[PDB]
């Protein structure tokens, strides 16, 4: 059924740019939308100026969006729950404040949409997997795709995929998240692993994109990094048991090419400074997702015996003061090779 | 063998930007490089100013690159032949001036590299297929990948794929085209059809990218157009008997994302003006490859019963004065769907 679903209430845990942007999306499909933010003082401010001046300045929030520091009131009555809490705080949130939330979600069978991205350092697990330790899979879906927050928040045409092991679960969330004016369109897929992998790895690759630019390279190089980088996402996805159908879709190449072409992003800028010879210490003044993700990514890759040429070199440049130019030469020391892509048709 | 091959002579038929750029690449692997250009008066000019002021202004040609209007002297002694002659002139060139050239190529078993891109209107065939009517396949390879001419001509890091039904043929051309400083790296593949399809369709899609921009959309939209557009390249490739291994590689998504992000390209500008409501007649002052390719592409698609949503709508906007906004709505009238990508791993 391509018929949309409207709800009475939606709750979004995570007040970042993406989370706020998604709250704007939901304000067009849900009579009420609550956005949980821990700092009460800042919550009042946001509700007063009707604008998330903290992480989405310049965008006026719909009048039916209300920020709150009260976890209980936040999810109370919600018919869909979105998690956009940073990876490092995810587990702690559930242990310290998710008790009743979890019970409610299970009791009322409320759909949960995972929008958090990254890799937990202690377990090398992805967001949806972490959340899966507290909530059952039947209620878990992941949202991923080329979706700059500003564009999503202001209703500029955007496409994303919704992933769930059970495609029917994804299709229902697809009916909830897709907007009436077709400005936010969702596509269903089963590849939850591919989505989480791509969402994490793209940030590391984006730093490599920055490096290439700071190294004097142009757009041909960026296109090659994206194409060869996507294969690393594919290989890691396979090793993690993912079906891989999201790799060459919106969450995979779609989001990857977008993220690697965002020259003003912190991942890019950090990479550019690294390509220009600046030491990481000096650059650190700004925590780019790519920097934080590179270590656990490398450890997970090693643990699974997955070779990730680009990501490995990016880790060396960022963590082992490796000279960008030398890293590049090492990458190319492999010699002439075949593109390494299987045929699609026999 | 990852060991490079150097030659005494190389000839490039086609003096355009890409052809000249490739001549620069060859000047680093071939003692002598001839570039055929029909107009003798212009040939003398280029050789005097040692610069292709006609299609690659600003780039000084290597001293071992010589332009010429003499087809015979051009290929005489060449150990590799590149064709970059525009599609519409390809067949006529072989009929009127390729007689001895063809004989020589067959006699000496000289490798031929097809760099021309497009669709011949009269036969709806691709460049390598057209050339295949005069020369045997064993000697035919195709070059495709994200490769802006200026960057290639000046040695800025670039990656491309070399396609040949017989992978061993591609691997040898890969040893010839790849440069000693690893600034131009070639990857071998068998998907000649996918490469030719992607190279032609990308220009039509680039116009759609322009439309999206002139329509007020942002980068999320562009990323979605690239991802969904790639599927049209895939489907058409399948229908033409291609193995498809190039679709998600350098010649496919690599070149596509690059071509769709070139905001200053004619395909983009034409698309932008169309998205802004300007009639094609008014815009035409500049023949964008996308405009010329859209008609034969649509006719070939219809002939093979291949649905190409984006390319079809772009054809309507360009040839049938269809309102960009209406085209967009028609594209989205399909309703909620699954992403439609098969799993890569079982
Ligand atoms: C980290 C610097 C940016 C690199 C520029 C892109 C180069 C892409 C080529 C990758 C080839 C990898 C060889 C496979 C082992
Ligand atoms: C031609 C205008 C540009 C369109 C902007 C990109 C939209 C991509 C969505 C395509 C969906 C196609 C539905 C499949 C039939
Ligand atoms: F952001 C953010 N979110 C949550 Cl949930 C937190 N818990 C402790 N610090 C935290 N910071
Ligand atoms: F460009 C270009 N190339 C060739 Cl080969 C031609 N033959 C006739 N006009 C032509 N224009």
């Amino acid at each position: 059924k391509d018929e949309l679903l409207y709800l009475n209430k939606a709750v979004v845990f995570g007040s970042g740019a993406f989370g706020t942007a998604l709250a704007m999306v939901l304000s067009k499909k849900c009579r009420e939308v609550c956005v949980w933010h821990m700092n009460e003082e800042e919550v009042r401010l946001v509700n007063e100026k009707r604008e998330n001046v903290l992480f989405l300045k310049g965008v006026q929030l719909a009048s039916n969006i209300t920020f709150t520091s009260d976890v209980e009131k936040a999810y109370n009555g919600a018919e869909i729950i979105l998690f956009v809490i940073p990876t490092q705080f995810l587990r702690g949130f559930f242990e310290k404040s998710g008790g009743n939330l979890i019970a409610y979600a299970k009791e009322k069978q409320v759909p949960v949409l995972v929008c958090t991205k990254g890799i937990e350092r202690s377990t090398l697990k992805f967001p949806a997997e972490i959340i899966g330790e507290f909530l059952p899979s039947p209620l878990l879906s992941v949202l991923a795709g080329p979706s700059f927050a500003i564009e999503v928040a202001t209703g500029v045409f955007t496409c994303v995929s919704i992933a769930s092991a059970d495609i029917n679960v994804a299709r229902r969330l697809q009916r909830i998240m897709s907007t009436g004016d077709r400005s936010f369109v969702c596509w269903a897929t089963t590849d939850t692993v591919g989505c989480e992998v791509a969402s994490a790895v793209k940030n590391v690759l984006a730093i490599g994109s920055g490096v290439a630019n700071g190294l004097g390279m142009g757009l041909n190089a960026r296109a090659a990094l994206i194409m060869r980088g996507l294969l690393e996402i594919r290989d890691l996805t396979a090793a993690l048991g993912g079906d891989g159908s999201a790799v060459f879709g919106l969450a995979g190449l779609g989001d990857l090419q977008l993220t690697c072409s965002s020259e003003l992003s912190r991942n890019f800028t950090v990479g550019k400074k690294l390509g220009k010879g600046l030491p990481i210490e000096e650059i650190q003044r700004a925590v780019a997702e790519g920097v934080a993700t590179a270590d656990p990514l490398m450890r997970l890759a090693k643990q699974l015996k997955v070779k990730m040429p680009l990501c490995h070199q990016i880790y060396e440049i960022v963590y082992k003061k490796k000279n960008p130019r030398d890293a590049l030469a090492d990458l190319l020391s492999c010699g002439l090779q075949d593109e390494g892509l299987p045929p699609l048709f026999k």
